[PDB]
């Protein structure tokens, strides 16, 4: 027996007991007794920045980054300590922002606002949505040399004061998330996100889970972020209950980079060898809301799966396949293979097209086999998986085709695991 991720309830899921390595989980790290507190201590003592009381001082504005509702992010432990320490510094609540990092998501409705920040700032403070098609909303800052023009919100390039939160969780692009991220893509527009999410970028060998140095996303995010600037950053790690075991702030670089080198140490999880069939999860409610979100789970198995297994994931999806342009793709390309023949041999740019790529990735090495109650049978059978009603009926059909050597993994928690194949095992 094995809970996944799904949903806001989990998942009981029966395996076969003499086929089921042990579930890959993360290293069990102690959590904070009182993060809040330690966010406290980092404000006051961060990594290369001054305190950020002494930051504030005589600044007129400020425009704090948060995450959409995809992001489990504990905001208002975060938020409480940057808000009274605006606060002492003397910036009215008036003279505060809080915009959230949609990226190229739709925005966040009210009711995840109070979700997301607590109805007492949701109520209290301007809280706005970044709205990534409308490019007049976007300040240009310049162009990099990979040829990448930086198109970030007004409203953040023009405060006096620029603060990100987030958290660091593996990223299927980007390596991990947090720190720059939630400037490109969070704030960015279209006109970046579209070449920065280009296949040039996203079949690099390293654009992928646990990659920053040489992942060709990471430099060019890292880039870009910094043609805007960040004043100041404050990142969390969670563990698998969602508490919060670590607390960066400062720096956008530096604390990040903290925060990456904490995380490295818990979210791997090893097996001997890859196996035929990967039992995955798509971490839950947030983050298992859509299936453009769930591709995550089924690019996170990959570096433990045979090439030609399979994977069966199992995702709540509530909120079903994701946006209206994301959906059209499938209508407009009814196989992968022409979907990849019109985005890689010419400059053609569809928003959220990227994770479309993605899946295009897994299925070139891996059938899927997808568990859900969010979308229907028939819907699923023409996103490239094969419905199955249960997960414990996927294993078995899968270890049907495999034979009686075929071997299973689980990872419970999905993408906010890290697998990797160590032979030394
Ligand atoms: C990462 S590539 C990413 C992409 C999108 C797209 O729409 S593409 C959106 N976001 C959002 O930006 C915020 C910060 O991202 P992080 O990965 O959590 O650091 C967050 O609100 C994401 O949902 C990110
Ligand atoms: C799913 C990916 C492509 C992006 O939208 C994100 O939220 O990380
Ligand atoms: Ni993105």
């Amino acid at each position: 027996r094995v809970t996944l991720d799904y949903g806001k309830t989990g998942l009981n899921v029966d395996l076969p007991d003499d086929r089921t390595l042990p579930p890959l989980t993360i290293r069990p790290a102690p959590p904070l007794d009182d993060p809040e507190a330690e966010v406290v201590r980092c404000l006051a003592e961060p990594i290369g920045s001054p305190p950020l009381l002494d930051l504030a001082r005589g600044k007129r504005s400020a425009c704090i980054l948060v995450c959409d509702i995809t992001r489990p992010v504990p905001n208002p432990v975060l938020l409480r300590p940057i808000l009274r320490t605006l606060h002492a510094a003397g910036l009215a609540t008036q003279d505060i922002l809080i915009l959230v990092a949609t990226g190229l998501h739709r925005p966040s409705t009210p009711a995840e606002k109070v979700e997301m920040l607590s109805e007492e700032i949701a109520r209290t403070y301007r809280v706005e949505d970044h709205y990534g098609t409308r490019l007049e909303e976007h300040t240009y800052l310049g162009t990099t040399p990979n040829g990448v023009p930086a198109w970030i919100d007004s409203r953040y390039v023009q405060a006096d004061l620029k603060i990100a939160t987030g958290l660091i969780e593996p990223h299927l692009m980007a390596g991990y998330s947090g720190g720059r991220k939630l400037i490109c893509p969070g704030i960015a527009a279209f006109e970046t996100v579209k070449l920065w999410h280009g296949p040039r970028f996203l079949e690099h060998p390293l654009a992928d889970c646990g990659f920053l140095e040489g992942n060709p996303v990471h430099e060019e995010n890292t880039r870009i972020a910094r043609m805007a600037g960040c004043d100041f950053i404050v990142n969390v790690t969670l563990d698998g209950a969602r508490r919060i075991t670590s607390v960066v702030a400062g720096d956008m670089e530096q604390a990040f980079l903290k925060g990456v080198a904490f995380v490295e140490t818990v979210v791997k999880a090893a097996v001997p060898a890859p196996v035929d069939v990967v039992v995955t999860s798509s971490a839950g409610h947030p983050l298992d809301l859509t299936f453009y979100q769930a591709v995550k789970g089924l690019t996170g198995a990959l570096p433990i799966v045979k090439p030609g297994g399979t994977i069966v994931i199992a995702a709540a999806l509530a909120e079903g396949l994701g946006s209206p342009e994301f959906q059209s793709l499938f209508e407009e390309h009814p196989t992968l293979e022409g979907f990849m023949e019109a985005i890689l041999k010419e400059e053609s740019f569809t928003v959220d097209q990227w994770q479309l790529e993605e899946l295009a990735k897994v299925r070139r090495k891996a059938r899927v086999k997808f568990v859900s109650d969010g979308v229907p049978a028939a819907v699923l059978s023409r996103c490239h998986v094969e419905p199955v009603a249960t997960v414990e009926l996927a294993v078995a059909q899968a270890l049907e085709q495999y034979g009686p050597e075929a071997r299973v993994a689980v990872i419970p928690k999905g993408p906010y695991v890290l697998p990797v194949v160590d032979p030394t095992l």
